[PDB]
């Protein structure tokens, strides 16, 4: 589909057996989600943004619906305000920005 | 034109006549950019992301070309680690995502 920039562009994702609402930002290199138990191996990892850097925990290979796309990759996890799709999985849906 | 996400969406643009690289980003609000002289008037600000808050000067209808578009609105002038064009000036230039 097509999604507008009017408001934030939020959309549906499923992860871990969860329906999540998440935000496609071409300005993330990762994805971030909110705070949750995710099973599995994971590795610490510091992620920047303005304001400064938060500690998440770094999950591999993790598989992710976004609006019916699948995808699998890298999923970061931790004290985040809003879960963040980041280019890494974006680019596997086929995201473009057109203007 | 049509951006695809395998790299940073970096883009050049101009402001206050000055040539700049900036992040085209739709997971941001707000369009701030790194220390600058400005012409105009300006208001002291915060805005938050994700590490915290940082202090900027808010600068009201400033014209910006954006890869060759013109946009006229609110830019955040302060020590923001990257520049980044946010919703309130992509929604200005055209800007959707598509997949
Ligand atoms: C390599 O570094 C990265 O990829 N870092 C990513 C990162 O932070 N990316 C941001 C742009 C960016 C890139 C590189 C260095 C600094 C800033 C941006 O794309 C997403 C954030 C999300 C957010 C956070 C809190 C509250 C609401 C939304 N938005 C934001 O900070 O927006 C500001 C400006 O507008 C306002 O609206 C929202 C808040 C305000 C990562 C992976 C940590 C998410």
């Amino acid at each position: 589909p097509q999604i507008t920039l009017w408001k934030r562009p939020l959309v549906t994702i499923k992860i871990g057996g969860q329906l999540k609402e998440a935000l496609l930002d071409t300005g993330a290199d990762d994805t971030v989600l909110e705070e949750m138990n995710l099973p599995g191996r994971w590795k610490p990892k510091m992620i920047g943004g303005i304001g400064g850097f938060i500690k998440v925990r770094q999950y591999d290979q993790i598989l992710i619906e976004i609006c019916g796309h699948k995808a699998i990759g890298t999923v970061l996890v931790g004290p985040t305000p809003v879960n963040i799709i980041g280019r890494n999985l974006l680019t596997q849906i086929g995201c473009t920005l057109n203007f």
